[PDB]
C-alpha cells in the first residue's frame, strides 16, 4: 500500500526504502486516509454512461475498509433493482453502513435487471465511498459514491440534496432502457446528455405547465435532439487523469475535549448527519491533483490487501504503517553515524572538546 | 483521551507534550483499561431515582468499546420494557455481548413505556457495563451497570446474586409508578427510600406471614411514611465527586502457562462466569478516588472518539496508546543531549577520558 | 504467546526476557501465522477413531483467530448432525467463514447423536482450521481440518478433492454405528482400518461388479477382518510428537503491483478458491519439525487468550507482537553502553581519537 508523503513540496509515493530520517510521524494524527470521489478527475456522471461501470459478480467475498476524510460529491447513487421474477439483486446494507453523507444530487434508480451475479462490483477496480466506509460492492437503497482511497502523512506544521428518481428495464446489460420519474404517472426518456440541473429545470416545466398525465394512464414523453442541453468548472505523483478538479471541499469528524458545550453526551448530541467537520483546501504545491492521482494509484494495491484478507472490515491499516515506520527505523541494531540509523549526535561532540 | 500515569506517587492525566523520559513503558500489559462503577461516587441506586438518568433517542448510532478490568457492583439493572402495543422497546442482544459478571442485588424491571425512541442513552454521558463491553445503549433482559471506563500506565513494579424484580407502567416519563413484584400476584408500592436490604426483609416477612394475594386477584400493598427504611459505609487528578469508596474490589481476566492443570481446554475448562480473576486494591497513594475521577474525566474524550469512528466495537484504543508513545520519543530524529531524546550517554563518556 | 525466533541455525520460543539485540525486525512481513495439520503429527484420520476427539459443551462462548499461511491437508470434515428430533446440532457458518481450501479427501457426515451441548469443541485443545480463520468450534456443513496455530519471526534473508459420504448413528457417544454411503442406497459397515484410498477403490469395486442395491431397498454390505487394507510416507523446541512431516506444503495468499495482468480487479479477479499461493518447504535447520511442536507448545498460551477477549475474532496478535517488540528496547531510557540499549557507537569512537 503506497504511502503518500510531502517532500521538496511534492506529494510523492514510498514507503518501503524511503527511510528519510527527517521525516517526523510524532503522533497518529499526521496518519490520514482521504476518500476522493472519481469525479474530480472528470468521469461522466449520467445515469445511463454511469450503469455501465457496474457488474454482477459471484465467488467473490465483499471486502470493506475505512477512511477518515471524504469528497463532497455532486452526484451519487441509491440502487432498488430487482429481478424480473421478483427477487431482490441488491443485498441489504449490513449493520453501521448508512450512505454517503454529502451529495448534491441523489440518483435514486428504481427497476429490474438480470442480475447475473450475487454482488455488483466495479468494473474498474474503483471503490463504492458510503459514510466512512468504502465498499467493494453496492448495497440495496443505500447512497454512495464511486471514489478511491489515498494514505497521507501529514506535515506536523498543519495536518489536516435532491432526490432524482429513475426507472430502469434490463439493468446491467447492453440494452437498457431508463425513464426520469417526474411523478408516479410522468416520465421522460432519458438520454446520456441530460445533466442534473437540465431534469430539475425540465420537472419544473411539466409540472407548471400541467403537461402531467392522467390518474392511472402512463404518459412517457421525449425530448429531441434540437433540445439544447465538468461541473467544477460550469518516485513523485504524476497526474495521468483526464482532468482535475483543482480544489478539495472534504468532510471529517472532529474531536476535541470543549465538544461546543455539553455535546458529546450522545442522548443530546447530534444526528448521524451533523457531526461533520468541513474544510475547503486549494491547489497549495499541487496536492490535490496529486492526492487525486495517489488515491487511484493507491487502488490496486489496496484491492488486492482485502482480497487475502479474511476480514470483513479493516480497520487497521493506518496503526500497521505507525508500527512499519517504527520497526524500518528502530527495528533493529542502530549504528549511530550509520545510513540507517537517525540517531544524531553533533551536539555532543562540543562537549568532548 | 487522557491517560492516567503515577507521578510522584499521584495519578495524573497527561499524553500529548508530557513526554517525560523517565517514564517506562516495556510491554503491552501495563497498558490496562478499567471500568469503574458509578456507584463508587455516591449516586442514587434505587429503581425510581435511577431511570430518571435514562432516555429514548434516535438518529444515534450506538457505540461500543472493551475494558479490562471491571468493579464489583452492589447494584445492576436488567430491563424487560414494551410499549403498551406490545411492540418491544429495547433491542435485542447482540452476539457475544453477555451480563455484567459481579452484580449483588440484579434490579430486573418489567413494564410499559412510550419508549420515544429506538435506542435509551444515559442522559448524562456515562456508559452501560457489561461482561468487558461498555456501551452507550441499553439492550434488552441484559444484566447491566452504569460506569465509566478510565485509562492508565501501570508502574513496572506491580501491574496489576439475588434477582429483584419490578413493574412498571409510563416507563421513561414524568408520571411512572413502580411496584415491588414479592410474586406473580402480591406487589409492593415502590419508594424512593426503599433500600435492596429493605425489599428482601420485606419479602421475607409477607411470605412469612402469610400476606399473599388470592390466586387471581391482585393485591397491592403500601408503606406509610412512617416506616423506617451509601452502601459501602453501611495535572493531578482532583476528585471532585460528591463522595469516593476509597476501595476497589475488582474482577479480571488472567492468562498464563500452567492453566490451573489443563483447564485451558475450552470443553473441560470453567462456563462464561468463572473466568474470572479477583483482588482488593486499596487506597494507597490515593489512587482509587482519583482513578474514579479519571474515568468521569474520561468520559467526555471517550464518548467524542466512539461517535467519529464507524467501527461497532472499539478494541484498538491501547494499541494505539502503545504506538503513539513510541512515535512522540522515537518518531522523529533523537538529538541526542536534547529535551525530546530520551537516549543516555554518560555511561560512555568515562572511557573517553 | 510463544514466539518463534530462529537462533544458531535452530527453531526457539522466546519473547519476555529473549531481549536478544542482534535479532532484527524491520518489517510487519517478517511476522507470520502459520496453522499447521494435527496430520504431520501423526494422529489418526479415519472417521470413526477422530469423532471421538470432538465433544459437546455449553456455557463457553466461540472464539476465532486468524491465521496467514496453512497446510495441505490430506483428510478433511464436514459434518451435518442433527438431533434424533430434527433440530439440527451445529450452528450455521457465520459471515465470511469458508471451508478448508486445500484438502485432497472430504469426509462429508451426516447423521444423527444426542448432541448434548450447544457448540463442539477439541476435547485436546486444538482448533478447526477453515479459510484463514482458525475457530473452537465446529460450524454446520463447513469443512474444517483440525490443526494448531503458531507464531514466528522470519529472517530477513528469504521471509516465506474427493468427497466421500459417510451416514452416523449416535453421533458424539460410545455407542455410535457409521456407514460408507456408495449411494443413496448402497451403503458399507465402516471400521476403524479403511483408509481412504480403500474406499474409493472398494466404491469403484462395487458400482462396476454390479452389487448395487434395488431402488428403495437398503443393502448393507460388510467387510469381514480377513480382507488387507503415516500418509506421507505410504529454550529451543523438541519436537515430542509421535511423528514428523518433515516437509510443509503450505497455502498462502500473495500480494503485489504487478497482480499479474490486471487481475486485481475484483470483477475480473479468481474465485474464493483461486487466489491462494503454494510452496514447498523442507526441513533445512529443522524447522518443520520445529514448527509444528511449536503450533502444539503455542496452543496453551492462545486458548487462554481467546477466553480472556470479549473480541469474537482476534485479527491483533501480530501486530500486538511488533508493539511489543519496540516496547522491550526503545520503550525506556537507552542508556548506551548498557544490557538493554541496543544502540551500537562503534563507529563514532574512531572520529574521536
Ligand atoms: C485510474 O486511472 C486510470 C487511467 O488509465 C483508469 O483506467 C481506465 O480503465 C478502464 C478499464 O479498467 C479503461 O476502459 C479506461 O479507458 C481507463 N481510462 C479512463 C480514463 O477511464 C482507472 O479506471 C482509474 N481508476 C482506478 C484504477 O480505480
Ligand atoms: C462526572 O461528574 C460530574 C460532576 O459534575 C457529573 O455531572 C452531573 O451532570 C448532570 C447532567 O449532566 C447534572 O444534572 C448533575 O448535577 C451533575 N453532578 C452530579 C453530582 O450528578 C457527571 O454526571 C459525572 N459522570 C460523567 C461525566 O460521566
Ligand atoms: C500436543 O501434543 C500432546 C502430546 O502429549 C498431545 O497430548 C495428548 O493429550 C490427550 C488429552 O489431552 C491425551 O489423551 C493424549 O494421550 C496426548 N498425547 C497424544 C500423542 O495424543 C496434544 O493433544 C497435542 N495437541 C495440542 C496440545 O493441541
Ligand atoms: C419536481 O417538482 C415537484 C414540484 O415542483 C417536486 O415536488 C418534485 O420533488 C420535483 N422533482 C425533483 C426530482 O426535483
Ligand atoms: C422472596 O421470598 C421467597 C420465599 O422466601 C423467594 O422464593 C423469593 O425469591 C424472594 N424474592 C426475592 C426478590 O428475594
Ligand atoms: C463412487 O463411484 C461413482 C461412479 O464410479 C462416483 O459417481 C462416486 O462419486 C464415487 N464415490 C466416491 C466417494 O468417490
Amino acid at each position: 500500500i503506497p504511502l503518500g508523503v510531502i517532500h521538496n513540496s511534492a506529494l510523492q509515493v514510498s514507503d518501503v526504502d524511503k527511510l528519510v530520517c527527517r521525516d517526523k510521524l510524532s503522533s497518529t494524527n499526521q496518519l490520514r486516509s482521504v476518500g476522493l470521489n472519481l469525479e474530480g478527475n472528470g468521469v461522466a456522471t449520467d445515469v445511463p454512461s454511469v450503469t455501465k461501470r457496474w457488474g454482477f459478480r459471484s465467488g467473490v467475498p465483499p471486502k470493506v475498509v475505512n477512511y477518515e476524510a471524504g469528497e463532497w460529491a455532486e452526484n451519487c447513487y441509491n440502487l432498488e433493482i430487482k429481478k424480473p421474477d421478483g427477487s431482490e439483486c441488491l443485498p441489504a446494507a449490513p449493520d453501521g453502513i448508512r450512505g454517503f453523507p454529502r451529495c448534491r444530487y441523489v440518483h435514486k434508480v428504481s427497476g429490474t435487471g438480470p442480475c447475473a451475479g450475487d454482488f455488483a462490483f466495479h468494473k474498474e477496480g474503483a471503490f463504492f465511498l458510503y459514510d466512512r466506509l468504502a465498499s467493494t460492492v453496492i448495497y440495496r437503497g443505500t447512497t454512495f459514491a464511486e471514489g478511491v482511497v489515498a494514505f497521507l502523512i501529514l506535515p506536523q506544521a498543519k495536518k489536516d440534496s435532491t432526490t432524482i428518481r429513475y426507472q430502469a428495464t434490463g439493468f446491467g446489460t447492453n440494452e437498457t432502457e431508463y425513464l426520469f420519474e417526474v411523478d408516479n404517472l410522468t416520465y421522460v426518456q432519458l438520454e446520456s446528455r441530460f445533466t442534473p440541473q437540465f431534469l430539475l429545470q425540465l420537472n419544473e416545466t411539466i409540472y407548471a405547465s400541467g403537461k402531467r398525465s392522467n390518474t392511472t394512464g402512463k404518459l412517457i414523453w421525449k425530448v429531441n435532439p434540437e433540445i439544447d442541453t465538468a461541473f467544477w468548472e460550469t518516485e513523485v505523483i504524476v497526474n495521468a487523469q483526464p482532468k482535475c478538479n483543482p480544489n478539495l471541499h472534504y468532510w471529517t469528524t472532529q474531536d476535541e475535549g470543549a465538544a461546543i458545550g455539553l455535546a458529546w453526551i450522545p442522548y443530546f448530541g447530534p444526528a448521524a448527519e451533523g457531526i461533520y467537520t468541513e474544510g475547503l483546501m486549494h491547489n497549495q504545491d499541487g496536492l490535490i491533483c496529486g492526492l487525486r492521482q495517489l488515491a487511484n494509484e493507491t487502488t490496486q494495491a489496496l484491492q488486492l490487501f482485502l482480497r487475502a484478507t479474511p476480514e470483513l472490515r479493516t480497520f487497521s491499516i493506518l496503526n500497521r504503517f505507525a508500527i512499519d515506520f517504527l520497526l524500518q527505523r528502530w527495528g533493529g541494531t542502530c549504528h549511530i553515524l550509520g545510513p540507517d540509523c537517525c540517531i544524531e549526535p553533533h551536539d555532543w561532540t562540543k562537549n568532548i572538546t
